[PDB]
C-alpha cells in the first residue's frame, strides 16, 4: 500500500501519507481553543502522521464562522500549547492553518459590527448564505476595499500569527489561500477589480499571496510553511477566467520564493475542483503538481482507492482527507486494514457540543 510508505516532508519524517485535512468545526468557544479540540486531534493523531488544524484566526476581523479558534492572543497561544502537547505525545506532526475569510463574513462576526474587509467592494451574491451563530443563515454584506497600508497590516497579522504558532509548539503553519477567502479574493479575476498594484494583471493579483508567503517564510522558515490554493473552485463566487494560468502563476512565485530563501516550503496543498461545500480536473491537478518544485498534497473527494492511485501514479505525495476523518478517528488504521468506514453526520459539522458529533464517533 503506497499510502504507507514513509515520506520526508522536509525535516519531518512521516510514516504514512494520510493527512488530516483542515476542517472548521466551531468547538473553539469564544475563539479560544478548548479541551475538546485536544481530545479530537488526539483521537486522530498517529505516530508519524501529519495533521492540519481547522482554519485559525489571524486577527479580530478574520472570522466568518462562530467559535473558530484564533492564534493572535497570548490566551489562545496558551490553550493551543496544551493541544499541541497531546498531539506530539502521540508522535504526530501538526501544522496550524492561518485563515482570514475576507468578505465571507457578516456584521455579527466583526468587531463593532463593522463591514468585513476585501480586495473589492463586491459582495458575495445571494446565491450563497452565511451560517449565523444561532444556526440560521444570513446575507453576506458589501465588504470594505482595503488600501495598501491596511494590506501591509494584514500581512503583519499573518507574520505574527505564524510566530505565535511556533510559540505554541506547532511544527509549522499552512496559509489558507483557497476557497474564496481573503487571499483568493485578491487572486481571482472574478473578484479583484482593483486598479492599483494589487490588481489589473495576473502578476498584480498574485502580489498579496506572494507577500503573505514571504512574510511567514522570513519569520519561521520555509520548511515550516505550507500553502493551500484552489484555482478552480465553486465556492462563494470566486471564479477565474483562466484557472490553470492562475495556478501556474502562483506556483512560479512559490518556486521563486524557495530559490530566494534557499529552502523548500513544507508543501503545496491543492483542492480538487470537484470538491464543494473529469479529465479537465485531473489535467489541472497534475499540471500544478508537475510545475511545483516540492511536496504536493491533494485534497477533495478522495477515497482509499483514489488516494492509493494518486500516490502510486505520482500525482501526489500526500493525500488529505476531510469528511471521512470527521467520522473515523482511526481513519489511518482503517485505510491500512481496508476496514469499513463510519458515516458522517453533516448536521453536527458546525455545532458547538464538545462531544456530540465531534469526539463520539467510534473507533474500530
Ligand atoms: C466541515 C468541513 C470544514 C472544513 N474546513 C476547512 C477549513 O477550515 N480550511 C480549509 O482549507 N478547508 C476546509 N475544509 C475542506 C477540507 O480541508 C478538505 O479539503 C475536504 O473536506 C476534502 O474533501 P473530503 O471531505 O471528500 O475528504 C472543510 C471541509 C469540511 C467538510
Ligand atoms: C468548499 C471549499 O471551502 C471549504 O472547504 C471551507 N473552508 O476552506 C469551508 O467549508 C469552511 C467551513
Amino acid at each position: 500500500n503506497p499510502l504507507f510508505s514513509p515520506y520526508k516532508m522536509g525535516k519531518f519524517n512521516l510514516s504514512h501519507r494520510v493527512v488530516l485535512a483542515p476542517m472548521t468545526r466551531c468547538r473553539a468557544l469564544n475563539n479560544i481553543p478548548q479541551a475538546a479540540l485536544g481530545e479530537y486531534y488526539e483521537q486522530r493523531a498517529t505516530a508519524g502522521g501529519f495533521l492540519i488544524t481547522e482554519g485559525t484566526m489571524i486577527s479580530p476581523t478574520s472570522a466568518g464562522f462562530p467559535h473558530v479558534p484564533g492564534i493572535f492572543t497570548k490566551e489562545q497561544v496558551r490553550e493551543w500549547k496544551k493541544i499541541v502537547d497531546v498531539v506530539h505525545a502521540k508522535g504526530a506532526v501538526i501544522f496550524c492553518q492561518l485563515w482570514h475569510v475576507g468578505r465571507a463574513s457578516h456584521e455579527v462576526y466583526q468587531p463593532a459590527g463593522a463591514a468585513p474587509i476585501s480586495s473589492t467592494e463586491k459582495p458575495i451574491s445571494n446565491r450563497w448564505r452565511i451560517l449565523m451563530p444561532d444556526g440560521t443563515h444570513g446575507i453576506y454584506p458589501k465588504p470594505r476595499a482595503i488600501g495598501t497600508y491596511e494590506i501591509s497590516q494584514v500581512v503583519e497579522d499573518y507574520r505574527r500569527s505564524a510566530l505565535n504558532a511556533i510559540e505554541a509548539g506547532f511544527d509549522g503553519i499552512e496559509i489558507h489561500g483557497a476557497h474564496g477567502y481573503l487571499i483568493d479574493q485578491f487572486l481571482k479575476d472574478g473578484i479583484n477589480d482593483r486598479t492599483d498594484e494589487y490588481g489589473g494583471s495576473l502578476a498584480n493579483r498574485c502580489k498579496f499571496i506572494t507577500q503573505v508567503v514571504q512574510a511567514v517564510v522570513s519569520a519561521i522558515g520555509a520548511d515550516r510553511v505550507g500553502v493551500r490554493v484552489s484555482p478552480a473552485i465553486d465556492h462563494l463566487d470566486a471564479m477565474d477566467s483562466n484557472p490553470l494560468s492562475l495556478g501556474l502563476a502562483v506556483v512560479e512565485r512559490l518556486n521563486k520564493i524557495q530559490l530566494h530563501s534557499g529552502s523548500k516550503l513544507a508543501y503545496l496543498h491543492v483542492t480538487q475542483p470537484r470538491y464543494v461545500a473529469e479529465e479537465e480536473e485531473a489535467r489541472l491537478m497534475r499540471t500544478l503538481r508537475n510545475a511545483y518544485q516540492g511536496t504536493f498534497i491533494c485534497s477533495g473527494g478522495y477515497t482509499r482507492e483514489l488516494g492509493i492511485e494518486a500516490v502510486a501514479q505520482g500525482d501526489a505525495d500526500l493525500v488529505s482527507y476531510g469528511r471521512l476523518f470527521i467520522s473515523n478517528p482511526d481513519l489511518v488504521m482503517r485505510i491500512k486494514l481496508n476496514a469499513p468506514l463510519n458515516k458522517y453526520n453533516r448536521k453536527t459539522f458546525f455545532t458547538q457540543d464538545p462531544v456530540v458529533g465531534y469526539t463520539d464517533y467510534p473507533f474500530l
